[PDB]
Parts: structure tokens; sequence; C-alpha cells
């Protein structure tokens, strides 16, 4: 009845939802559940409280957020006079290695009647699959399926990576007084997101290094661990030492290494893109884009996974409520999902550009944020709601209005 | 009595398995667990010949019998206006199994036999400390720049950059030849293709080892990415194979032709051939032994790498039992036993690489006689098991001519 091209958080959450309402689902993915452990580190993004609520509703709360998650954000922002402050999440967020998490979802879906076809799907296959199901949904960007959905230029200002990425899971990093993410900014050099992450060997810490192009931190995206582990580790230690010291001071150098293996490191760049939420094929049938295919987001704000889960839930509801899946159905869908998903893109793109250029109104925001606990709490919890973050950041007047609410 | 092995692979695990049979203490240092192999990008697609499977049988690690999963000869194709098509038998079957299935099988066998694993990445700085923890430390991984510890032998290393732009992948949709066999296809001045019947996740598949000449009509296959556009890559592949390697291309079903399991079934790049000292003396005065890829990095064109790794592991294994002091004299005993075959594999591969691009008169004359004599083709094919015998033939033009004269 419903065909899903691609597993991942979007496809599996959609499949699990539809399966609760006795809808026939088939998922097309290339990797078997028992073949995930050896994959290179996937999307290191955390799942927020709202996504966790969906997991509870979908009966896939394998690793509870209160036991395995984190409860707020520590903030570090560097320079000659560094700022150190904290904001609470109202309910815990949680990061679990996707190499453990995705197979869990796949096994839960299969056990509940969801069918799996373990085969690689490319653009040429889409027309044939569209005639096999009432609706075809594609949520994976791999095998170049992203090219099927037209790029929206008005929502895609960047054409190349804005940061040089070095993302890894590490051992030997002590936990802060409270289990929390640390967001560290080295002015003109880079961002670090430290995320407590459950992986193979237990609780480790993810280091998401969003390094500026041409900065003192860019080398970390180009130096290979497998070329010389000691040299990589030494370089990491000194770079964190001077750029992200609030994280660095909790590192034990004797224990500092990757959490499991050299597979726990991912280096490169992400081109942010916002695309059409639907595509019309040659046979006249409409297919629906979900998750990464509709929006490729830079991981700095950790929005990707939460947007995938959110849109999957809405699309699931809309599949039940409608019987004709055409342009009108597509309109209904976008009306419900677009704002939050688009705002996650807009808030991420704004933040990347604001961090590099450092505009007057943004610097004034960082100052009031550091000096107001109540503002830090609100800003932190609003990571769960990117639409209301864009309500704050969309204009200099809105930034100023929000700042005046506190001091 | 107590041996430390840096790196797994065929070299490390064969050595480990050998030593455990004689109840010596074995520890292997690797950064990959057995259950992590299935999700890896494509590894070395080299086949194991009859002498290697013989060692595998002796090590009770013959998981995939040569009869059901192996191949029985080589088809040879040489391109041109009048192509050469000929065949040579192997006396005993060779076998290629995806290393992402084969390596964990070795690891599980070694684990179950008392072999210990320390799952860690080893840096050059760690070697001195590790050498003081074991009676002998052996390195066999080419990772972590550990090769730099073993002095490069310039007289045995004529190349300093990759001689070929590589595109290697596991493919479905390629029909088997009348006999289950490797095909070695040569497009004059453009590239070599080694088609290997290989057991992978979904059963029997076919490896395509495309060794493309730099500046040719085939170099583009090593640079165009499958993930950018799968259809464009496969169409390009079908176009290039149809032109340059038609004997393989004729057996391809274009409707099914794709990577065997996933996008991870493809490797592109290059190999820098090198031959290094088989030993190194550290600052603490202790001798460490080099094994497999770290002492000899070979181009995959003749598929010698894995066989040499297995061969040297057996020799080193035997010498470890025969000696109690592991120094320079021990190293001499090892080198005099293992060197000729391992060195001749390097020499023969390098000679072949240069001869295929330059095409000397004595090489073309050899090709002519080989294509018309099955007995010579059979001898040449089976001698893939014996690199030293191949170098007895190819080391000089006089030796090539003598071999041609006894078959003409």
């Amino acid at each position: 009845r419903i065909g899903i091209v691609g597993a991942g958080t979007a496809g599996l959450h959609l499949g699990l939802f539809l399966r609760q309402h006795d809808v026939d689902v088939t998922v097309y993915t290339d990797r078997k559940p028992d073949e995930y452990s050896g994959l290179r580190l996937l999307n290191t993004v955390a799942h927020n409280a709202v996504t966790v609520q969906r997991e509870v509703a979908l009966d896939v709360n394998e690793w509870p957020s209160e036991e395995f998650g984190y409860f707020g954000h520590y903030y570090y922002v560097g320079g000659p006079q560094p700022m150190r402050f904290y904001g609470d999440l109202k309910a815990p967020s949680r990061a679990v290695d996707y190499r453990l998490y995705q197979p869990m979802l796949m096994r839960a879906l299969e056990a509940r009647g969801g069918k799996f076809c373990y085969d690689a799907v490319s653009a040429e296959d889409l027309e044939g699959l569209s005639e096999q199901y009432d609706l075809l949904v594609v949520c994976t960007g791999k095998y170049a399926l992203g090219k099927v959905f037209e790029k929206q230029s008005e929502n895609s200002p960047f054409e190349k990576p804005q940061r040089a990425l070095c993302v890894g899971l590490f051992k030997g990093i002590k936990e802060a007084p409270i289990r929390a993410v640390t967001m560290s900014f080295s002015p003109g050099h880079g961002e670090l997101i430290e995320i407590p992450t459950l992986s193979f060997n237990g609780m480790s810490t993810a280091l998401v290094l969003e390094n500026h192009i041409g900065s003192d931190l860019e080398v970390l995206a180009h130096t290979k661990y497998d070329d010389d582990p000691r040299a990589f580790l030494d370089l990491m230690l000194e770079k964190l030492g001077k750029h992200h010291p609030s994280v660095a001071e909790r590192i034990d150098p004797a224990e500092f290494d990757l959490a499991n293996s050299s597979l726990d490191i991912l280096q490169g760049g992400v081109v942010p893109a916002f695309r059409d939420g639907h595509a019309t094929l040659n046979n006249g049938k409409t297919i629906i884009g979900l998750g990464d295919i509709q929006a490729t987001v830079d991981p700095v704000l950790g929005q990707g996974a939460n947007m995938a889960s959110y849109a999957a839930w809405i699309l699931g509801e809309e599949i039940l409520a409608h019987s004709v899946y055409d342009l009108r159905f597509s309109e209904h869908l976008e009306r419900r999902r677009q704002d939050r998903v688009l705002c996650a893109t807009r808030w991420t793109n704004f933040t990347l550009s604001a961090l590099s250029a450092l505009p007057p109104e943004f610097l004034a925001f960082l100052q009031i944020l550091s000096q107001s606990r109540e503002m830090a709490d609100e800003f932190t919890d609003n990571f769960n709601y990117p639409e209301r973050q864009w309500d704050r950041f969309s204009s200099p007047e809105r930034i100023g209005q929000w700042c005046s609410q506190f001091a």
C-alpha cells in the first residue's frame, strides 16, 4: 500500500506509524540490520524530547532519555574574554549511535509486519515502484535520489560547505557536573558541539567540529587518523586546548582516543539544500520527499534527525486522512510540515553566517544571553522548536525585541 | 612462546593460527572487530591460490571449499584489431571470497583457538613499549605509517607513484564463462581488467579489477564517482568495457548490471609498489619483524599480495618455533627462506606493469607463442602459484626466448 525508499529515522518512523494503523508498508534499503556496526559514523545528531515522545508513542523507547540522555546545554564562547553559561532543557534530549539505534527500529518494524526489500534503489526505478504502491515515499539522499526533487534557490543560499567538518566519538572525556551538551565557539575559527552519546562501548562523547574555512582549525578535517593515530590525537588535544578549553580541561590525555575504532570519525562537508517536497514523474504520479531529501541541513544546530521524525509523523497522519495522493494532498502536507522544517534550515543558515561575520545585533544577543539564565533556558529548550527560534532571529528588530524582554 | 602481532589481515591471522596450533601465546592488535566487517567499504579483492588454500586446510580454516566457491583456470583476452582469446588451466583450484566475510571467519577461528585480540590502533611510538611486552613483535599492517620504520629498499622499488589508476568493485549481472574462471583482459595502451569469480554477501558475484593506464581512454573510470550518479557510472562502465574488454562485456546483462550489494562495493585510487626490509631495530635494541604488506606492497594486477602474506606467515611461524633468540641472525634465517618468492612476486608484477605499457619485442613474441600453445598457457597459469618460477622465465630476454622455443 505504501512504499518507502530508504530506511533512516524518517522512513522507519513513518513505517512504524503506518504499521500501528494496520497499513501495508514496504521499505527499500541497501543495508541489513546486522550490517550496521561496521559502518562509518553516520548522523551524529541527537533526538530531542519531542522526538523521544514519538518514540514512546511508537513503542520504540529502547534507551530512555532520562537514563541515557542529557538535560541542558553548557555554552562556551571564546576570545580574550570568554563567556561561560548554562541553559536547561525542559525535558531531556538523547543521542544514541545510529549503528545501534537504526537496527533497533528496523527489527521493531519487521516484527510488527513491515516488509523489507534489501535492494539499492536509483532514480530509474522510481516510475516502476510508483505503480506498485498507492504512494511512494523517498527519504534517502543516497544513490543520487536528491536530484529527483528540484532545488529551491530562494531557500538554498549556499552552494558549497560552510564548514570543514571533523565529527567523532571519543573516550576519555569526563562528563560535566550535569550530563549536558556543550556548545563551544572559537571566534573566527570554529564551533564545537560536545554530545554525550551512547555507543558500542557505552557512554562516550561526540565531538562535532564545525571548522571555519581558512582558519587555524581547518586542518582537523583533513588530517587522517589512520595515517598516524598519535599525530591526530596530539593535534586534536592542542587545538581543543586553545580553541575549546572548557571541553579540553575535562579530557584525560592518557585515555583520549576514539570510542571504539577509526570508523568513529567522519570528515568532509555538507552542502545545505532545501528542495521540493514532492515530484511528478513521467507516468503522471506524484511521489513524496521526506527528511534529508527535502532538506539537507548543516549539523551545527542538530536539527536533521528531529525534522525527519517530525515530518514522518505528519506525513503518516496525512496518508491515513487522504485517499488521493496528488498535488492537493501535497499542499495539505506542506501546510502542516513546511514551517518547522524550513525554519530549521533558515535558523541553521543564519547561525552559520552570523558566527562567521559576527554582526552587531548578534553580538548584543550573545551578551544578554550570557547574563540571563532565563533567556539561556528559553533559547536552549527552543532547539526543540526551530519555528519559534526563527521568530527571534529572522530580523534585527526581532532579535532586539527578544533581548529587551530580559534586560 | 609469547608473540605480539600488530595488524590482522591474511598475514597476521594466518601467523596467529599457525602459532596457536603449537600452543604459543598469541596477541593480535587490530582496529576492526569481526562483526564490523560486513559494513565496511570494499577491501582487497585478491584471490587465494591452491598453495594458500592448502595452508588454510592445514590451519582448519577451509570454510569455503574450492569446488563450490573457487575457480579452475584463467581466460586471457588481448585487445587489438585481431584479438587473442585463449585459456590456461590451474592444476588445483583458486578461490576468491569477499574479505568482509573471509577475515571475520579467520578472526573467529583464532579467537576460538585461544588467540587474543586487543582492539586498538597502534602508533609508531607504541612499538618500543610493545616489543618489551613480548618475546617477538611482528608488524603486518600498512596503516598508521608503520612502514616508515622498515627501511625502503630502493634497488627493489623502481616506482614511487601508482603505475595504474584503479577502479575495483563487486558486481552482479555478469554471467559466468563456460568454465568458472578468472579472465585477464588487456587493452593495449589503455588498461588491464581482472575479472574474478567471488563469493560475497548475496552469493557468487564478479569482481572487476580495472587497472587503467594513466592518460588513457580508461583513466576516467577511476575518477567518476558512483554516488554522484549510479546510472551515469554504470553506462560509462558498459561503454568502456564494451570497447576495451569485450569478452567480459559480452557476458554482462545491462538490466541487472550494478554493484553486488551496495555503494560500498567499490574502491577507487592507486597503489604505490614498494619493497622494504623484513626487519627493524628499535631504540631499545630489540628486533621487530615485518610481514605481508608492510615488507612488500604489490600492485594487484597479478594478484600476488594475499598469497605472499599467507606464504610469509607460514615461514615466519615455522622460524618462531625453531629459534629462541629473535635478532639479526634470526632475521637472516627468515629472509633466506621467504625472500625469493616474495621478491620475485614484486619483480614479476613490476616487470609485467612496465611490459604491458611499453610492449617490448620479446614480450609480444611471448604473447604470440602463449596464445597458440595450451601447454604453455597451462604452465603460465598454474605458475601464478609460484612467482619464483615466473621470474625464472621473465628475468631476461634470453630466458623468455628459451621458454618460447620449447613450445614453438
